[PDB]
């Protein structure tokens, strides 16, 4: 459930039909959301909008709440590809920057080394709560997908 994997990496994806709606309309609706959401977070996020290819690439780094005590930085990339009546979305290259004392002494962990097999295959002895990382990541990414879906529905 929470840590879908493909070709050895954590990868979340969706594929969405938008009936009778052109590539341009879909692209412009999703591009607006990406530019608003990630364009003036200049130190922490990057966006490339490729109108030639109908693709939007996003890179971001954000604090992710784990429970009440704990939290991690999460870094991720996302690619949205627009077609007539259809778009695809993938989020991968997931990496954690984490300090269990929550004092900014981060160490970098690939998601594959923490949340594989829904947190049951954690390799990092120092992470005592890997299913929290798995669950938090699933809800974070999937809600981004839902934001994208809502933006896409704005096309005509």
């Amino acid at each position: 459930e929470c840590a879908p994997m493909k070709n050895g990496k954590v990868c979340y994806s969706d594929d969405v039909e938008i009936e009778n709606t052109s590539k341009l309309e879909i692209f412009n609706a999703i591009n607006a959301w990406a530019k608003k959401s990630y364009g003036k977070d200049v130190f922490l996020s990057n966006v490339n909008s490729n109108k030639n290819k109908g693709t939007i690439f996003v890179s971001s780094k954000v604090e992710l709440l784990l429970n009440d005590t704990d939290k991690t930085i999460i870094k991720y990339k996302m690619r949205i590809t627009c077609f007539d009546n259809r778009y695809t979305i993938e989020a991968s290259d997931i990496v954690y920057q984490y300090d269990p004392l929550n004092d900014k002494k981060y160490k970098t962990y690939k998601a594959e080394d923490v949340i594989a097999n829904n947190g049951d295959s954690n390799t990092i002895a120092l992470i005592k709560d890997p299913k929290l990382f798995c669950n938090a990541t699933f809800f974070f990414v999937e809600n981004l997908f839902a934001d994208v879906f809502d933006a896409a529905q704005n096309a005509e």
